[PDB]
């Protein structure tokens, strides 16, 4: 009997590019695992659900997944979607491994079923806060967030670390996802002499802020996190994106063992950036743990994940008792023109 595995992701809406990363990564992993004989002899069947980065629609997706006999979910992208969806999964025998949801709460509720292949924002905020102090000790910093669990959570963790290392921000403000006119906020930052904008949120608003700041004459560098890692940031921001900084794990597309896999994606017409290989790795973790458990029962795979080590596109993976992965930590990237002439994030 096929093992039914769902991709729950923002396949449409503002984060569609991230949805594609997650979908393409999981689909390719399923194809590769199937060609190798499947999971414990059984083929993987992929089902898709589009959450539109909307917690309400994410809950409808989770219901559809339960009805369809889903056993494992790779997803979701947004913490605000993943946290509520994970309770549906937890109460209905489904293991959820997110490749991108970073808010600490996701693995801090004592749920048997929650795992990640990505980091978490107390870690990320610690790294970013220290960076702010190490490199911009005397800067006037504005901390701005998007009022979501991810965005404000990250901004708050960073504020805490930055404050402890001696940086006191001159502004702390929230904006709404979907707001597009940042003239007033930018003017306020200019008045306050801001030279660094720390952004807790995703690429859409970051891109709008970067573009508008340059147009309005605010000389400030934007520093953000693992929510801005998409070419779409550059498409919105334009050349003003240059010099933007952000935290993210080591770029898995640069790992030598992934050379052939990255070439395969491109031969299929997809640039497998950012979370693509985190999603691929989530699939591999499920397959590895089922192999170790001698079972595809989600509760048994969960136990196996917490015990063993498994080969993935991110490197050898293992998990703590909360379901967080033991992998390389966050590093700082800068936006510059890559070898292909496009602006992208390059590790400093
Ligand atoms: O948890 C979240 O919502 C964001 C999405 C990309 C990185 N973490």
């Amino acid at each position: 009997m096929d093992v039914v595995i769902a991709v729950g992701a923002p396949l449409t809406g503002p984060n569609a590019a991230f949805g594609a990363q997650i979908q393409k990564g999981a689909e390719q992993a399923a194809k590769d695992i199937n060609a190798a004989g499947g999971i414990n002899g059984e083929q993987i069947k992929i089902v898709l659900g589009d959450d539109v980065s909307d917690p309400k629609q994410g809950i409808s997706v989770a219901n559809k997944f339960v009805a369809d006999g889903v056993k494992f979910v790779v997803g979701h992208f947004n913490s605000g979607v993943s946290i509520p969806a994970s309770e549906v999964y937890a109460e209905n025998g489904i293991l959820e491994i997110t490749p991108a949801a970073t808010n600490p709460v996701f693995t801090e509720r004592g749920l048997w079923n929650t795992f990640r292949t990505c980091g978490r924002d107390d870690q990320q905020g610690g790294i970013a806060g220290k960076y702010l102090a190490d490199h911009f000790k005397d800067a006037k910093v504005a901390i701005i967030h998007d009022k979501t669990p991810y965005g404000q959570g990250l901004a708050d963790e960073t504020k805490k670390a930055a404050n402890a290392a001696g940086v006191t921000e001159v502004m702390y403000e929230g904006v709404n996802v979907g707001d597009k006119d940042f003239s007033a906020l930018i003017s306020k930052m200019k008045e306050a002499g801001v030279s660094i904008i720390y952004w807790g949120g995703l690429h859409t608003e970051a891109g709008l802020i970067i573009r508008q700041a340059a147009d309005q004459g605010l000389k400030a560098k934007l520093v953000s996190g693992d929510g801005i890692v998409s070419n779409e940031l550059a498409s919105i921001a334009g050349d003003a994106v240059e010099g933007t900084l952000n935290t993210f794990g080591p770029d898995p597309t640069l790992r030598p063992e992934n050379k052939e896999l990255v070439e395969k994606f491109k031969a299929a017409g997809f640039n497998p950036e950012a979370y693509t290989l985190y999603s691929y790795a989530a699939m591999q973790a499920i397959a590895g743990a089922a192999k170790a458990a001698g079972s595809v029962e989600p509760e048994k795979v969960a136990e196996a994940l917490k015990k063993g080590s498994f080969p993935t596109a991110l490197g050898e993976i293992s998990f703590d008792e909360k379901g967080d992965p033991k992998l390389p930590g966050y590093v700082m990237y800068e936006w510059k023109k890559g070898p292909d002439g496009k602006f992208t994030y390059i590790q400093q």
